[PDB]
């Protein structure tokens, strides 16, 4: 599969067709491996957002009246098409985001998993029927679609996060307007085209490109019923407040600071492999990336020297090269912020075991590249421990026993993911049932739940009370109706009745 | 059972014991049938709210560690005690609220139904277990309690609405702080005493009396996790906004304007009986009360003359008299507001078929009594159609056919309850699946769902995305955790392993 | 699509490849439209059955260890292949069975529906997890595959009935041996080939052709765990007895005698259309075919004259002709038995309104053709009312009111399907909740439940206690295991633990 | 609580009242601690069985028409009564069965748990409702009662096993006829009296005493729909065959041979305590009793010497003495058979570490008493390993590693219960998912599942395909009905419609 190249402007999607921007405002889109802009993306105004919402509202009733099995068959055709063109989408993601090609393939596969789950929506839409609640009265419940829903997605997963939202929403009978991240929008348009090739009626799925202005226009529109958001914690709080102020259902996912605990009885080699992978995959630009390593007892001297040796030997380069393990950062501002965090960590007393600054890649000297960074003797009061770096920086914190590690983890402001490596059943049971984290792994560095369970963190990692996809996602996109029924005597109509 | 009389001050409940107020501010509590104050209720300050929250937080961990079956057994003993003392509670409710004694007995029975449902919580807390999601990895989910939750309840159901909230919350493993309506608080204290007699540990259930100040103190406290509110629409919106601003889970129920549709093929006598009962039970002080009668075709001339004849013959008096069908209004200000609504309805062109103003009850001349009021030829642009009166006022709106009635109902701002009387299966099916209302009745004037389904309206009748009690109530009070587990080889420990 | 022609012998399927018979015994296979044999089918001995069972048992462990999502993906590829080659399978079914081409297409579509449901097996295999049943003890359940299962299918649905069984059994992790009807076996082999093209491992699905001897060999084999059977009532009882005697799980479906009730307030034209279709589709060779019309009140004179007029105008001929509505009978012996039933009905006093005997089709004079037959004034004591004819014969029974019809239906020995045509809600509710029939239709002549509900009749129509496909089908193919877990203190291993 | 004494004849229960026997045949009932008969029990003939079945069939329709919530309230009152009189029932059980008083109290508590689960039947009877399966068609399922069901129970649990059956059957809407064990029938009558005091209508619950003749009369009766049986394997197979031959739903539970595995990393003291308790509680007369101890590696020398030391120090005497840990055997024939098994074990080469024969209890010299017996070096080919002794006999089998123990357990003919003691997570996971046993314990000697999961073994331990109580028990007592509904246009009735 050849590398993705294109210079045309990136527009919006409306009525089952691409449309060029009309506001006159554009933003450059960079190739991170080259360090220069390659195309532009239009920034939609209020009128284009209103046009997309009107199209979705016009399309909603007929799509809602469609039986769920036919909607599932449309999603089945879309799944076939997605399996057909996975390499092209992965190449687009590598070109714009900058991750490794195999990582993009894995992201596409993870989105296809959610689509596979959504294909079975007739089973998921079962209501409850109760007969003879009193003498001659029956009572049953069902769930019905809301209307027009909106989704706002980040840059690090331009394909998987939209697949967390739109398949289930379309399966339950809603219409969707998507606002992708402006740093890598092309994938969204690609997906929309595939949705049109699968037989989806026009207006059911629309795309608008833009920034904070388009988000505010979406949040203020009275014809929008629900909002799903994925991003950082402050923006999630702002989105939740503004959407609740206008009377909408909101779910918003925030940031993370994920810990991995190594017990004295853990497998050392597997723990080192897990730490390396989960800390330096995709250059640490994942919500489930491990950023703090908690070392218990005397295993620290068996972990830090090994991990450092693996950190210096990472292969860094262009994402389309097969042997490359880590790609560049998305933008230069993010790279500068990561370097500032490293400088702050050095200034506040943490030991800099491995320094990744000042990296030059041959043939990619202008790319936004950096090396892996490893700290030691990190303290809870340091800024590199409390704040989210979102880069290839790993810190090590040493504790005396299991209870100290549990208390340290429970005191953090984030509750997204946690992992523990051990061979003892009782320790695993107590850690699983005592930790204040939404997603827990036992010898699993990145515990992303399956498509039929749902994704969601605790504390400041989630604003709302429902999770993404799964049965939680099904319930978020529908509203419950109850019906109580009885009849009187029919002898009036005739003796036969 | 004798009438309830008492002159002691009404205080708060803390640590399994009543406590007198310490702020120094009190509010009078009236007997509506007599028209004069009979006791006082203390208004808690910020310090007393903080004390209650601290007690609940101290009690939370041990109660959460208790197995669900033992919590269910505590609730079972509480159910036995509630069945033992139902008449005393009903007499208290009649004395303070002013409803008929049989109506109070029905309210207590409806609360006991929710307690009966909550007794079966071990079945409801089943998680999902999946084996071999990949080779050697298992994945399971569970739901865990939130912590300290708060409930805010209105005056019209001083017993049933608190039973919508605290039984399920206690069954799932939370601690509860209740803020009852200050117009009739005594019942809450009674319930708390019963909860202590059933073996509930101290601090798990606390009561604070007060007003907007106590509500703000509860909404601002950082140790409170969830808020449940029942009341009018503006206060519900205010509560939701203020609680979301501090990062809490919120559910808030608002007002209503319930319609009943009479089709040309309906049973006339049963329709008249249903209209009379559902419009003039409890003096129209119910969220599920019918306030608009929609008459289709030529049945209007068969409905209005009959209903009016029943409206003039209502027996009105003190709630403890067995023959009385309707009691007084809760306060004199509410009576004045209802009379103002009647005057407005006369001024705007509606025909006043039956006028209930200027009623004097022999022996209860100082009571807040009023008669039944019936309007005719009500239009959608009138204020008596758009706004909630919350009194014994019924208006009649005439339409030409089924579609006009459906369009009229779907254009209202409220979506709480709706009813339709017919003998045709297709009309019932289309009405049930097309109406934009949360709770639907077919020949059922007041379609309150069963304890295992849940209570909730649509549009401006509910702020949030979860319903009260049932599985929705169970999910509102818990948070989901996912666990993924795997193990490595054990050959290192020995050849036997 | 051309008509299907082939003269090769029909063999068995083993280890992912066709195999020729080795017993030396064959049976002729007829083309019903031509009236002559066109090919042969081998009849397997005991050794070939044992070979198939051994292959399935050898393949079972690896297939059971496969994660459910990969099995679902194999079924997804099989679904794609089935959608690709539906017309060829329909042509084969028309050539051997003799039904109309559109009817065969509908049968293939109905099987594809069950495959679509089975593709979502990871959701269906969720167990129950409960935490802290007592202090420190957890309890969870799961369902695991049985092993080798066997299926026995009739002639009238050579594709749909096997799809009732093998997709769910393969999804839950079992291996399958199929014994198709010897009258039309080719479709089974076709399906097996498709299953091999989708990536199914060898030995997971095997086919053996034969007769009572092969069935007895399957029922006596100690390595077979479960048996599913579809056929007539006496054979179902025999199969259940013989399989239970050897300690196996059994489900067996029997015969039917389906009634349709016409109320005085029903739509006459729609009732006539439903009666014609459900009585003369596929020449009455369906378990859900309507064979008795129950007429209530004075509607009989509006039903019998119309239906008869439609019965004389049926177009009968070769199944590949587009304008043909009814095809021939499967064999000449069945045609002779149907004619004997008609003669018996004439002899016992029923009025022969329309006689279908003595039919000659131009160009198909040797085919097993017969016309539609209509009786009137049928009594419960007649043999044409009590016994199943399984042909294009419809009888009419007149009753006075609703209760008489209900009592008549509840006294029959069969309980498979029932239908009622009315416009009254109360009558529909009472009929649905009072009738002693497994499958009920309100204005639906053939109420076959959806893929996510399950298929099953009552009384003599089913031997066992579980239904086919759906959650019932999932539970039939799995066994439940419970696990209770606890751990002791880990302080012995170290102070850190 | 005083010891239970009574000399009146034990009769049957009919129409909510005790009735004396009329056949003229009686059987003596022994006090095992005294060794002499104390009363008689009548053995019902065919006519009395027919009378009980007729009474149940007469009572069935009204009980089935009762709403489930009222049936649940009847069960709630019964639960209150059972909690009130638990000590009297325990004393009766101790007097007739001969177990320790605390053991009888535990049995009563375990039955009360099942009653508590059954009190929540309205939630469990939820059907599935699906809207718009096609355009204008809805489909929903429900479950309805079967009719008259019969239960047959053993001697070792005269209270708990009947509570496995009749509460769920009554909750789902059936009528029950009970055939208790003739060795200790009084408890059944006691329970029936309590059921009458709770408001149960007459004829819903009937009791018949007897033996094989009464069982055959029950199995042959055409008005009985379902049979539940608990007992030994040969009788279970006979009952299943005879009940299937007459077309009934059957579930039958058989015998057991439960193994406990001790790993080298297990806690030695806790393992010894578990072995002693689970092997010598209730004199080994439990289906979940541990009869084989599997010792892996070098732990055998740390287990056998300790266990033997505990086996010689057991306190044996009358069950009403507080300090007694083990009571006598139920009959003298059972004691003789146990002694014969011990003699056979000595003859076939097993080492008799501890011999319990020749025991004399001071003051109870005529009682059917025996001591604890411990064998060592037991082989799979011995009769004491393959056959069920059902007494206080424990054998020890030594294996080399984990795989040998798993292979040994999987080769047995019984699959009821299994336990494994270890501190390693991976070993526990592999043992739980690989063992061919229905009920599994990790560090739990007796893994009886909770009331909301269900009880059932595998292989020769269960005949049928459904388990006892839980959702399996709910599904066994009900049959599923499907309803598909649609309506035509209503414009014919009028323009308004
Ligand atoms: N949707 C439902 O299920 C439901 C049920 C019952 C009643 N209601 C509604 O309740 C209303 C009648 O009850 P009410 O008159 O007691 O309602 P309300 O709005 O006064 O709510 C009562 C509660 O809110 C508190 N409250 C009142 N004003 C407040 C303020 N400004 N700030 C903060 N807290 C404040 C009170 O102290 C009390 O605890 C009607 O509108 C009726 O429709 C709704």
């Amino acid at each position: 599969v050849p590398a993705y190249t294109s210079d045309a402007d990136v527009g919006h999607y409306l009525d089952g067709a691409p449309v060029a921007g009309r506001s006159g405002r554009f933003q450059d889109v960079f190739n991170p491996a080259l360090g220069r802009a390659v195309r532009r993306v239009a920034l939609a105004g209020n009128d284009e957002v209103e046009r997309a919402v009107a199209s979705a509202r016009a399309a909603f009733p007929a799509w809602a009246d469609t039986p769920p099995i036919r909607r599932a068959r449309v999603l089945h055709r879309f799944l076939q098409l997605m399996n057909e063109h996975r390499d092209t989408l992965a190449a687009i993601i590598t070109a714009e985001h900058g991750k490794v090609f195999s990582d993009a393939q894995g992201e596409v596969a993870r989105g296809i998993d959610i689509i596979e789950f959504a294909c079975g929506v007739p089973q998921l839409l079962k209501g409850d029927f109760t007969d003879q609640v009193s003498t001659g009265i029956d009572n049953w419940t069902m769930r019905q679609p809301l209307g027009v829903v909106a989704g706002i997605t980040p840059f690090n997963f331009p394909c998987m996060v939209p697949c967390w939202m739109f398949p289930v929403a379309l399966a339950t009978g809603n219409t969707f307007v998507l606002k992708p991240s402006e740093r890598d929008p092309s994938a969204a348009l690609f997906i929309a085209d595939l949705l049109t090739q699968a037989g989806l009626p026009a207006g059911v799925f629309n795309v608008v490109q833009g920034d904070k202005g388009a988000v505010d226009a979406l949040l203020d529109h009275p014809d929008v019923q629900a909002v799903s958001f994925v991003g950082s914690t402050p923006i999630a709080a702002y989105v939740q407040q503004r959407a609740v102020q206008s009377g909408k259902r909101v779910q918003a996912l925030g940031g993370a600071k994920n810990h991995l605990v190594v017990m004295p009885d853990a497998n050392i080699d597997q723990a080192v492999d897990a730490l390396i992978g989960a800390a330096y995959g995709s250059a640490g630009e994942r919500c489930m990336a491990i950023s703090i390593a908690v070392l218990v007892g005397d295993v620290a001297d068996k972990i830090v020297p090994a991990v450092a040796e693996r950190a210096r030997k990472l292969v860094i380069g262009d994402g389309m090269s097969p042997e490359v393990e880590m790609g560049p950062i998305v933008t230069g501002e993010a790279l500068k912020r990561i370097e500032g965090y490293i400088e702050q960590g050095v200034n506040e007393g943490a030991q800099l075991v491995v320094d990744g600054r000042g990296l030059r890649v041959p043939g990619r000297e202008a790319g936004f590249f950096t090396g892996g960074t490893l700290f030691d003797h990190v303290k809870p009061d340091m800024r590199i421990y409390k704040e989210e770096i979102f880069g290839p920086v790993l810190g090590c914190v040493r504790v005396k026993d299991f209870g100290e590690a549990v208390d340290l983890i429970n005191a953090h402001e984030f509750g997204n993911g946690v992992s523990c490596f051990t061979s003892d059943g009782g320790i695993a049971r107590e850690f699983a049932r005592r930790i204040q984290v939404g997603m827990v792994g036992i010898n699993v560095p990145i515990p992303v739940p399956m498509a039929w369970h749902g994704f969601g963190g605790w504390k400041k990692s989630l604003f709302g009370d429902m999770h993404a996809y799964g049965e939680e996602g099904v319930r978020f996109y529908t509203r419950q109706k109850s019906v109580m029924q009885r009849w009187s005597s029919s002898i009036g109509k005739g003796a036969e009745f």
